[PDB]
């Protein structure tokens, strides 16, 4: 499902991400919007051989499972696929356990570099919260 960026927020919101760890709303938007431009279907795979999968591009080497990635962790406790739902829950509890990890939101690279330190207030803006 490809998400409005402020249904998205919305949905987040209500999900707990708002301020969760100290990052408001607009991190997590704007990292939806870069990560995946807001389609839960996206995927992405690595040289490593892992994959990135779901709104968050969440990835198979450590979060989730997807069979195909050898020595991968499973974090999540999910396979990798529970990440392309149109029901975001899934991606939203596991990204709570990656942002809790130690460096923050910094393990998303389109974060670190197209949000971090930019008006990320602006993602909310105009939106029904």
């Amino acid at each position: 499902k490809v998400f409005g960026r402020c249904e998205l927020a919305a949905a987040m919101k209500r999900h707990g991400l708002d301020n969760y760890r100290g990052y408001s709303l607009g991190n997590w938007v704007c990292a939806a919007k870069f990560e995946s431009n807001f389609n839960t279907q996206a995927t992405n795979r690595n040289t490593d051989g892992s994959t990135d999968y779901g709104i968050l591009q969440i990835n198979s080497r450590w979060w989730c499972n997807d069979g195909r990635t050898p020595g991968s962790r499973n974090l999540c406790n999910i396979p990798c696929s529970a990440l392309l739902s149109s029901d975001i829950t899934a991606a939203v509890n596991c990204a709570k356990k990656i942002v809790s990890n130690g460096n923050g939101m910094n393990a998303w690279v389109a974060w670190r570099n197209r949000c971090k330190g930019t008006d990320v207030q602006a993602w909310i803006r105009g939106c029904r919260l």
